[PDB]
C-alpha cells in the first residue's frame, strides 16, 4: 500500500491553495503563472506555502519541476524520502 497516491488526488487542494486557484480552475495544464500573472514577490509567499504544506524543499531550479500537477505529483514523488 502507498500513500503517495493521495497526493495525486490532494493536488487539487494544493494548487487551489499555493495561487488561490478555485477547485473550478484546477487542472493540469494550469498556467496560473501566465492567466493569473503570477508576479514574483508574489511567488515568494505563495510558492513558499507549498514547502510548510508538504515538508519539502523546492530551489528556484526546480520551481518549475513542481508548477504543474504533473510535475508537483512527479517531482514531489522522487523528492519524498
Amino acid at each position: 500500500m502507498s500513500t503517495t497516491d493521495k497526493i495525486e488526488q490532494k493536488v487539487i487542494e494544493m494548487v487551489a491553495e499555493k495561487l488561490n486557484k478555485d477547485k473550478a480552475i484546477i487542472t493540469t495544464d494550469s498556467r496560473f503563472i501566465e492567466d493569473l500573472k503570477a508576479d514574483s514577490l508574489d511567488t515568494v509567499e505563495l510558492m513558499m506555502a507549498i514547502e510548510v504544506e508538504y515538508g519539502i524543499d523546492i530551489p528556484d531550479d526546480e520551481a518549475t519541476k513542481i508548477k504543474t500537477v504533473s510535475d508537483v505529483i512527479k517531482y514531489i514523488k522522487e523528492r519524498q524520502s
